[PDB]
RNA sequence: GUGGCGUUCAGCCACCCGAGAUUGAGCAAUAACAGGUCUGUGAUGCCCUUAGAUGUCCGGGGCUGCACGCGCGCUACACUGAC
């Protein structure tokens, strides 16, 4: 909290916003670079359009409206930061804050698909001889 | 084939010559099991369902989740070794 620098790969968020796709390919790691170099299809662009619209329609100095999606394989782009995304579990839409320091990840790893297990008592034949 | 045993039958043992003196499979009876499979089938009876479908397609998830118990395995514990 002492310093306010983001510095993703040595570059902070402003020139990391205005920089195009073809050099933040070089900025990312191998899997995200291959996803970006390969085609980024229609529904991903529709999600980005909805995120931009909900961002610019937000009144100043509060959070934008939550945007739901099934696309839990979207790369979290720098364009997406500070947004309000509901990511599907199969069952529910989970509220996720797109923080600046999650820009190399998928949306799927912020909405957990299962309930973590706490064990009951081993039932009957659970312990053999 | 030769020798020996055998009721001198059916055969067995040893040996010579030989590539070889018993290569490995496949197929495979009568009678059966409430064995498994309706999730192989445009094999199938009966029951259920049939539009807010248990038909079908699309999106996402699960089948892989982890205090524990069991089974088939893989890699090892090195100097008959590793590099």
């Amino acid at each position: 909290r002492t310093f306010r620098k983001f510095t993703y790969r040595g570059v902070d968020l402003d020139q990391l916003l205005d920089m195009s796709y073809e050099q933040l390919m070089q900025l990312y790691s191998a899997r995200q670079r291959r996803r970006l170099n390969r085609g980024l299809r229609r529904k991903q662009h529709s999600l980005l359009k909805r995120l931009r619209k909900a961002k610019k329609e937000a009144p100043p100095m509060e959070k934008p409206e939550v945007v739901k999606t099934h696309l839990r394989d979207m790369i979290i782009l720098p364009e997406m930061v500070g947004s309000m995304v509901g990511v599907y579990n199969g069952k529910t839409f989970n509220q996720v804050e797109i923080k600046p320091e999650m820009i190399g990840h998928y949306l799927g790893e912020f909405s957990i698909t299962y309930k973590p297990v706490k064990h009951g008592r081993p039932g009957i034949g659970a312990t053999h001889s």
